[PDB]
């Protein structure tokens, strides 16, 4: 399939280089995925969505988005037009407040949710996590990220936007989960990404176009934005039966784009998300 104009980061995915506008993926389009999406909620009657969204939990007084940035993440893992999964189902569980903010206790317990809670939803190809968001080291909020992983879950968190190394932070620096740093559309590093040892692929971070609350769509910046296309990327490849939630985030390391990025610190992987798709 072939999807013209679209987000230059679809574009970037599907591509063996920088600078093309038309996105490329199999149909199957991660069809009998789920990929849940835990942040500010999801505004699941967003057009975008087509009826595949849905809010399964909340830790505070609403499960509504009242943000827009969990709303735009779950756009870029499966809405129609801005989505790498355009037929994926969307679960948002909202662990961060409308302000964004949230207490590592209540983002554990909601990494701690989805892995029972994937045993009540239906997902034949297999689940992903997106976790577009982070603090300081935390051994325990680490801990989370593992466990979500070992259950059967493709988990995929954010390095985080302090140009930094991300061993210091957390979710980002668990060694089990997928570790995702942002880049730009003329491939280099994002200039807020962290780098380092822990991170384990690249994706698409800057100038990121995808789905906002109030039915509407804005361009935004950061590894939260670059989480969700590898997010995504694994729900789509889950469908393709090319990998599985234990093995997709080597899959994905494997089959990346190699060496193409510039502004990449010595000693961090120089890989950039790809779904080798032959059209
Ligand atoms: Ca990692």
């Amino acid at each position: 399939a072939a999807q013209t104009n679209a987000p230059w980061g679809l574009a970037r995915i599907s591509s063996t280089s920088p600078g093309t506008s038309t996105y490329y993926y199999d149909e199957s389009a991660g069809q009998g995925s789920c990929v849940y999406v835990i942040d500010t909620g999801i505004e699941a009657s967003h057009p975008e969505f087509e009826g595949r969204a849905q809010m399964v939990k909340t830790y505070y007084y609403s499960s509504r988005d009242g943000n827009g940035h969990g709303t735009h993440c779950a756009g870029t893992v499966g809405s129609r037009t801005y989505g790498v999964a355009k037929k994926t189902q969307l679960f948002g569980v909202k662990v961060l407040d409308d302000n964004g903010s949230g207490q590592y206790s209540t983002i554990i317990a909601g990494m701690d949710f989805v892995a029972s809670d994937k045993n009540n939803r239906n997902c034949p190809k297999g689940v992903v996590a997106s976790l577009s968001l982070g603090g300081g080291y935390s051994s325990s909020v680490n801990s989370a990220a593992a466990r979500l992983q070992s259950s059967g879950v493709m988990v995929a968190v954010a390095a985080g936007n302090n140009n930094a190394d991300a061993r210091n932070y957390s979710p980002a620096s668990e060694p089990s989960v997928c570790t995702v740093g942002a880049s730009d559309r003329y491939d280099r590093r994002s200039s807020f990404s962290n780098y380092g040892s822990v991170l384990d692929i690249f994706g698409p971070g800057t100038s990121i176009l995808s789905t906002w609350i109030g039915g509407s769509t804005r361009s935004i910046s950061g590894t939260s934005m670059a989480t969700p296309h590898v997010a995504g990327l694994a729900a789509y490849l889950m469908t393709l039966g090319k990998t599985t939630a234990a093995s997709a985030c080597r899959y994905i390391a494997d089959t990346a784009n190699k060496g193409d990025l510039s502004n990449i610190p010595f000693g961090t992987v120089n890989l950039l998300a790809y779904n080798n798709y032959q059209a």
